């Protein structure tokens, strides 16, 4: 099947996504009192509020001979000349040393200035612009979140807006809190919005806020409240967690979680609270599912669920359990002693307790030392190749970098295969010797839309930049993969398409069957007189671990 | 033990493994139909047909101050002047300027010259040439392969040549498909070789087949046709299967095979083709082998075995079972409705059916999730170092690169230790403080054989260019590999040798009982007056990811 | 939780730790007489003696205008103007041009140096200096550490001491190696120490020996003997072994050991010696403790325990076992044959093994396999990052780096985070456009210590170097790791601090519930004009194999 391609813009940072680090596992076990049991952990609801937005600015430049900046919209421009006109003013403010300017478009008289779209093909964030010194008037329907404590939320831009999403002067608005002065914030009652591309104008009214940063403008419906909600989650259904005592307090460590909880030994009082409700029934419904799906014919609940507020804002759900082998032995031991209730008799009998703490200790300290393995792996991974693995942890194709220490994470854009066309030829034509390293292509984001250039990437994703050169060589032969095959270039040329089933995969970790034959170095001759380099395909790691010591050999020729 | 080197070539493409990606996992099990069961997954017998051909070129060169391509020899002088006197001619005809032109070897008269072996040790391509204006008649006996289609076959060198290796003019050959027409082709009949290392005219002669390329003139002995074969052949036994039913098309996923296949819900009728004899005894005998082994004693086989053409050309000799714990609730439910055959039972109740999706779908996209984790981390690891991954992956040492999105894979000639010999200082007398960065050595493929210079590589590799140059540093300790033990350097100055046994290894993942201390940087004085770079051992990932911004920078200085 | 910081300087080899490599995995299982039992195996009692040993060098200079090098102190000033009166001679000896010559500390005449120690905060590592022509007298209390062997032993600076460190002419000391003469070596009798921090003196007198190298002196307290102790230490507790014969050796095999040992098929007479009863007692009662924990109700004990000298030099205290299945089937066959004693059952019934080497035989070579695949993947991942692959092997944070093929290791120094301050701006004020990738932080080893300047690195690590600098862009937007959560960034300026809760964290591997947005990418207009590089986060890898192909293409430009 012709998998379809992708186009993946770089995050901005309005999602960034920590990851995991390792532990410091038990060199032996030490924790008392273990137990095996089920667990439901809840993460608290942060509940993202979605809504899109309306950025509002105008980029001013300078044409002498140097001097360019941004500024925002003016409320009035908004609701008068782009809300009802459709327009933006030609003229603008800014300032400069200090000291506020007005700017002229084209060095014009002031004009009204229509504002058109950005791309002919539908997207999200559809754009608009009154030009391709120059004032240009932006507007963007970017997209917004919130959370929680809805006190402020972040445009797709990456920006954050010191202010609630539903702040207002209307009753039931969140007043308690605004960064900014009223002077830089107005609602509109009775606002009808029209859409610059149909230009229909809104059905009914519709309040909306606006707002104006040092650097943009921006504007969004007012909705009046969210209802509120569960402030707890379902985040994992433990299938397998482990509780262990030391130090004063517990430790929950499971297989799946990749990460130990610490509580303070005491339930939390869930019934004195309308959670009670809420997680009581997402809790324990979950907890018989688990057990009546492997824990029914092998262990044996003991005492009613129990909920524990572990350090960092997790609430697990824990259900201790033990296998029916070790229930023989705590029965065993109440009949000796009372010459029934698992609740009572667990963690009483010390000679039994002992060999079930090795047990559980070593299976505990087994999960640490192999997600610590696993974990570090990763992580290394991760600053090699983020886009792959921010893929497959989220499930789906997503672009994504490391911004020092965390990943910033956003969807791509898919583009069907019909619309992708690549180029007969890499070889750049404005500098002999230093092609492209991957092939060039020319797509469109949807059939109506305009042809836009692009470079092919990695797994099928296309690339808005044709900055891959590198010094070509002589001897080229590189295959790339294309849609649901591979593109078979030679000597930097389109030589033909293959498919996926042209070449054999070597599928399953060994492979040895494998029908290979002694390469014959058979390079041109050219390479002896011309003293031109030879293909070498994709650097080795040790390769660019070598490649960048003849670069510093190559800058101690020049210090010198 | 004192391993054996290895020398490895750059492969050049004749033997490209293309390797699995990530897949799109379900998010929950929705597939239905749930089971378990044995398989046998059968690859197209591709049949590779491997055959050592002879290539024959002539390198034109001009000494002026320039121009330098290859030709290929014709016809006449390989069964004349090569194949009978065992010689070249001098002269030797090319293309400039669009214009064909005759070629003199050192401006010298037209004259006989004699091919002799290009080395001495024995190799499996031999090779020969005239010379060590410049016409270079070379003659070598590269390896060859072709597959089941047989209209094409690959030489060592990588080039494809057009034509089916058993195409030619006599009874029975594969005159279906031959890209050059008659006039680049020819048979001889009767014909006698060769050998140039002896000069043993053929005892008993054989029918030699010809070709020749805009490059180079190619010739091999014409077998008559290999009989047929079973279209079929095991690819892989697969110990554990579960077959999953969506959209309309069944889901075969294993644990090690890494990769799930989609058929369409019918049996192929593999009993109205001969291949129902072939695969009957050869799937047939494996299921029964497998099932013995570990099914016996808990699963029991339902309904004969099925065959699937899955999607790729794969087909799987799929065997349903079920475990005895599942036969059970089958059993009762068939008595309850009666108030026996589990090929008609299975799947029948839904209440029955339910609980195992579950069971089992958390197992089909457990193995989904790990393979997907292990995939990404080994498919970053194949662009970090592809001549381990590579070498693990086919089982033995093996030379591998990245062509693009595909790796090419070539075998590497093992030399002895007792041929390799370590050089006693790394230290580059031409270029001071510029002193390699890994030991130097000198061998010999043949204990006959000259001695070639190389460079000791990672892992007893060796490498026939010394280019591992570096800025070298003061107060430089380092441990190279070296046979069955390492080479320890002082100064860049070969210190001693010293055996494995020698150093502390960490032979289990986790061992903290390392004898540790507190090192103190007991840095040279000249560190401080000379200014001189300090060793710093082998490049951190972040090392390599922050020198390169240092380059960045010095680049930007020159921009200035 | 405030995580501790931790500087950690780089090692210099005193410790060095070589790390396993793949191995040959058999095709098919072949070894015959494959069996499943416990196995302790133990490795050379090495007896690490840890000493603190005390070196005496001083560095002459000249200031000319060019040469300097390092002298040792010797004897007579280390026990009379260092030992008693604390002081160093002004005055040194060194060579120049092949001949002796004596230097002068700044041109002065000889006068008396008082020695101060290099550091006012506590460490280890005291070290004390004269200055802060320039002759600086040095006294450094470095650590050492010697092996079985006692004939050398090596200080914390990685250089090795040819001479035993119980050497001395008293009775009882190791004066059977000793690789320097009587002029370079001397014993004091009654030696009083005092140290120069205090000048305490010593109250009860210990012998100290003297030694002089080309470089430096050393001198350290002399101990009379270590007593004896036995000659094996237990190393890893082999939960599950697998025993297989072939080519005329044994093979054992383990999943947590990731290495295959060899043997002679003989069993060592280990009762023949006085070790007879250390690990008699040492082997026998871990034995039974591994097979009380999990062996007990499933598996019978085969003879008694075996002792081999497996290659390299381990000895495994072999314990043969069978499951409780394979035992009816010997008993059975026992019974069959009489118309009992496992230790000479085993191996009998040649139709009874041959089923088990295949089923053991698959579980060997899975464990092959798999440790195959990890093995590359940690190796791979040591040479990427050595640092926090060291870690997680020693259990503890560590420092280490790459010495060629092997690792070094050593330890860091923990600082708390009162003392680590985060500085406001990492704007460098002396390069525009080209500031620091990382935060700059000041700290100090202790609250009396003084404030040294350094550089935040990863993982809360502190680097004593400010040499992370890159290109730096607009636009910037990255966290860093800083204590128990992260200091966030922009425009190369401290915005503010956040906590570890503050960021969606990715625990489990597949969390694909992200609040994700398609992130809009506003970039700063003067990207347009100015032609200023926009933030791109750490470089990928794919980018940076990118961007060095640029450095190439940039030297092509200034080469041509
Ligand atoms: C486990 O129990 C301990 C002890 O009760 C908890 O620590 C306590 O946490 C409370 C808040 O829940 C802290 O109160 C606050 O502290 C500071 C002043 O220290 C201030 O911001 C507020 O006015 C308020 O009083 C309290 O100080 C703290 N006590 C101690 C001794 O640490 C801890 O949170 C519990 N952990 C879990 C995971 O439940
Ligand atoms: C599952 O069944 C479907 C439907 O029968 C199979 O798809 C069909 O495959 C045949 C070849 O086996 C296609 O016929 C060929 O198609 C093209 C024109 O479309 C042309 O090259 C030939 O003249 C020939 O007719 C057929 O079009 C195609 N039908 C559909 C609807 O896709 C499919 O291959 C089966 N898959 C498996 C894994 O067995
Ligand atoms: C397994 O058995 C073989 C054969 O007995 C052992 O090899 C032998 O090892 C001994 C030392 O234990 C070698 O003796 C020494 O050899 C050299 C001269 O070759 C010299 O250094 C000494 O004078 C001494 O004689 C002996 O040569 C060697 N024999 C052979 C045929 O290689 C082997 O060590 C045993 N392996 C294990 C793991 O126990
Ligand atoms: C392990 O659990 C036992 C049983 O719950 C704990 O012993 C009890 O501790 C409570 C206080 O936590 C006392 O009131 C009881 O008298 C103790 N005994 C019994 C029989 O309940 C024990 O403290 C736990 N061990 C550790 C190390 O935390
Ligand atoms: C799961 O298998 C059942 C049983 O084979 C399928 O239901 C039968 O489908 C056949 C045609 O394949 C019909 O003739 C039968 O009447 C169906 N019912 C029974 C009781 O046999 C069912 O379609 C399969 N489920 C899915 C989702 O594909
Ligand atoms: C597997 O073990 C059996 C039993 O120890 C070996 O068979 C014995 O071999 C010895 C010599 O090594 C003979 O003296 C005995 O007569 C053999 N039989 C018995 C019952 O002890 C057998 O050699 C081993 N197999 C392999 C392949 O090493
Ligand atoms: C769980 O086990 C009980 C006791 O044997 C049994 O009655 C019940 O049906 C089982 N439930 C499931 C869902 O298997
Ligand atoms: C190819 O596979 C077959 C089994 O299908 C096996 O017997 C043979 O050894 C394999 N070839 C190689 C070279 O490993
Ligand atoms: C398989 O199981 C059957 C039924 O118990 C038994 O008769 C037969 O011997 C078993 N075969 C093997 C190879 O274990
Ligand atoms: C060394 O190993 C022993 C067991 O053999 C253990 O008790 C000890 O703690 C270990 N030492 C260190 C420093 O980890
Ligand atoms: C081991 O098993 C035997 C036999 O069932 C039993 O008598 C003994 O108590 C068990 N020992 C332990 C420590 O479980
Ligand atoms: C978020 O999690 C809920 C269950 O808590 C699930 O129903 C939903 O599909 C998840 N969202 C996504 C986008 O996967």
């Amino acid at each position: 099947t012709d998998a379809n391609f992708y186009v993946c813009p770089p995050p901005t940072g309005a999602t960034v996504v920590q990851f995991e680090q390792p532990r410091r596992c038990p060199t032996r076990p030490e924790g008392q009192n273990y137990t095996e049991g089920i667990a439901v952990v809840f993460k608290e609801n942060i509940a993202p509020y979605k809504f899109k937005a309306t950025m509002y600015y105008k980029d001013v430049t300078v044409s002498q001979v140097i001097f360019e900046d941004r500024a925002p919209v003016p409320f009035e421009e908004v609701i008068d000349k782009i809300n009802a006109k459709g327009v933006c003013r030609s003229t603008a403010k800014y300032v400069r040393n200090n000291l506020e300017t007005t700017a002229f478009h084209r060095d014009d008289h002031e004009t009204d200035m229509e504002l058109k779209p950005a791309n002919a093909c539908t997207r999200t964030s559809r754009g608009w612009h009154t030009t391709d010194t120059t004032v240009n008037c932006i507007v963007e329907e970017v997209d917004a979140r919130s959370v929680y404590p809805y006190d402020e939320f972040v445009l797709a831009t990456g920006d954050f807006v010191y202010m609630s999403p539903f702040y207002g002067y209307r009753e039931g608005s969140h007043t308690e809190h605004t960064s900014y002065a009223a002077d830089r914030f107005k609602q509109v009652d009775g606002f009808y919005a029209r859409d610059l591309t149909t230009k229909a104008r809104a059905t009914a009214p519709t309040t909306r806020n606006l707002l104006t940063t040092p650097k943009f403008t921006v504007a969004w419906d007012w909705v009046p409240k969210r209802p509120s909600v569960c402030t707890m989650t379902k985040w994992q259904e433990v299938d397998e967690m482990l509780r262990s005592e030391y130090g004063g307090s517990f430790r929950f460590s499971s297989d799946a979680i990749s990460t130990t909880f610490t509580t303070n030994l005491t339930e939390y009082p869930l019934s004195r609270v309308d959670l009670g409700d809420c997680i009581g029934k997402d809790a324990r419904d979950a907890m018989d599912r688990i057990f009546a799906r492997r824990y029914n014919a092998t262990h044996i609940k003991v005492g009613q669920p129990q909920y524990y507020l572990a350090n960092g804002g997790f609430l697990i759900a824990y259900q201790p359990l033990l296998s029916n082998t070790l229930a023989e032995l705590y029965v065993r031991e109440h009949l000796r002693e009372q010459s029934i209730e698992f609740a009572r008799l667990q963690f009483t009998y010390n000679h039994i307790q002992r060999p079930v703490n090795d047990m559980l200790g070593r299976v505990a300290i087994a999960w640490c030392e192999e997600q610590n393995h696993e974990l570090t792996l990763w992580n290394e991974a991760r600053k090699l190749n983020p886009n792959a693995i921010a893929s497959v942890t989220v499930g789906r194709r997503v672009s994504a970098r490391m911004l020092g220490d965390v990943m910033a994470v956003s969807t791509c854009v898919p583009v069907a295969a019909d619309n992708v066309i690549v180029q007969n030829s890499m070889r750049i034509s404005s500098r002999p010797g230093a092609c492209y390293s991957r092939p060039l292509v020319s797509f469109r984001y949807c059939d109506q839309g305009p042809l836009v250039e692009g470079q092919l990437g990695e797994n099928n994703e296309l690339r808005l930049t044709r900055d891959a050169i590198e010094p070509c060589t002589v001897g080229h032969r590189r295959y790339f993969t294309f849609g649901g095959g591979y593109v078979y270039f030679e000597e930097y040329a389109y030589s033909h398409q293959l498919s996926r089933a042209d070449i054999t995969t070597v599928s399953t970790f060994i492979d040895l069957n494998i029908t290979m034959l002694e390469d014959h170095e058979f390079v041109p001759l050219e390479v002896y007189t011309r003293h031109e380099i030879k293909d070498s395909g994709l650097l080795d790691y040790t390769e660019v671990q070598r490649r960048n010591q003849l670069h510093d050999l190559r800058f101690a020729d020049i210090d010198t």
